[PDB]
């Protein structure tokens, strides 16, 4: 599994893939099994002392292993969620951006697995971690 | 035995989730399980468009949440602790989306609630959530 | 009550109970079908089998297997022979003690089967207590 | 080193092997601890205490209880004797198949440690086997 793709074409590709989401995430880093995505709060328009609410942060967890997954498959690889977990463990810092580190663990033939933890950026300890896979169309 | 009505909770919900606005009502609430709708008019979504991924999220979230505000009233601060989704079906564009939920159990310190997804008038479906959240002291 | 895509079964339960036995040898004794309709199953796990102290009740892995048994009967009873599921996913919730004594019964529903992909869940219960122990989902990948 | 709050571990390695003796008679001769740290464990699943048939792998059910031992090991390691962790959820996702006749070790983190809850996850790998067969999630209540 070797990158057909590179940050800044696959962030590209991302915003043709989904525009409705434009300047929501963002990738700080992308590497052969590993990805850090961004999601810049200052997008969200929360009131002030706000933080990222549980679809944002399912939102980001999606995003970050699809794009690893399309990051090997390419733009004809039609990878699609089948399932998703998320563990809420600590409220994240206001007015701080999340960010996602998302591993590969598989890309089979018809099933891709990743997981990823996600941060207050700032703050060592996540905030998240989620488990999102996916299955692969021929 | 529930603390609150559909209207007293859609009230509540509206309060709480003003950022919600015109997304989510209440079909029916009873003691263990509620229908909530996700009025898919309000995401203003292109033709052809269908709910995502993070607003069925949503709708399981916010559907196991109200059920468990149903039975603890204003005073509990419940917080997910645990969510996971299953995406069995595509949802039919233009429908609303369902969601018939149960509390599976509403503990001293811990709720849980599964919930069935549906694209309204499609039998099978879309998806399905468990919920977990604690309850503080 | 519940509608999905695949309802029919190939299997009576004396067919199934049957197939399972012969798939797997372990779980005679242990596992065993008290109903089978298209779109659900009860299994019932044998607590005497387990060999458990007095006051000990079954455990998390056991629950697992219950919970995965019953799943996978399921979409077999569906499927048939020639039918390989491979389990891919398994979630467990763990809501209240099993009464120590009593043997376990597992519902589960048949959610989805679709060309690639199986779901479906289930309530554990101990038999008798309405309060259900646990729940799960479990899902499989069905290949050629 | 991913870090969270509590790090410290009241017991070393020999002393939590000897605490899971005793608290778990049936796990002696089946689990192992290879390795602890403040923030990680590595359990040993010996393969050869499962009689398995010719060509034959580890069970889900015996995944699952590698995967919970492993992360309720690493939370006694932090908590001690008097501490009651009890399992609320667990997942699983099963990758590859294990390779036979080789032990099954599971690389458990510890996530949070928290007043009423702790969270943890764990790789599986066959030993010597470099892609994880198996992926797992594990919550426990703490009570007062």
């Amino acid at each position: 599994m070797e990158l057909v793709f590179d940050k800044d074409g696959l962030s590209a590709y991302l915003e043709e893939v989904f525009p409705q989401i434009q300047g929501e995430f963002s990738i700080d880093a992308l590497a052969k099994g590993e990805i850090t995505m961004r999601l810049n709060v200052q997008e969200r328009h929360l009131r002030p002392g706000g933080t990222v609410s549980g679809p944002s942060m399912f939102a980001l967890a999606d995003v970050s292993v699809y794009a690893l997954v399309l990051a090997h498959l390419g733009r004809e690889a039609l990878a699609v969620t089948t399932n998703a977990s998320l563990d809420f463990m600590r409220k994240p810092e206001s007015g701080r951006d999340l960010l996602g580190q998302a591993r590969l663990l598989k890309l089979g033939r018809t099933l891709a697995v990743g997981d990823i933890l996600l941060f207050s950026e700032g703050m060592e300890a996540p905030v998240a971690r989620s488990t999102m896979t996916y299955s692969i169309p021929p």
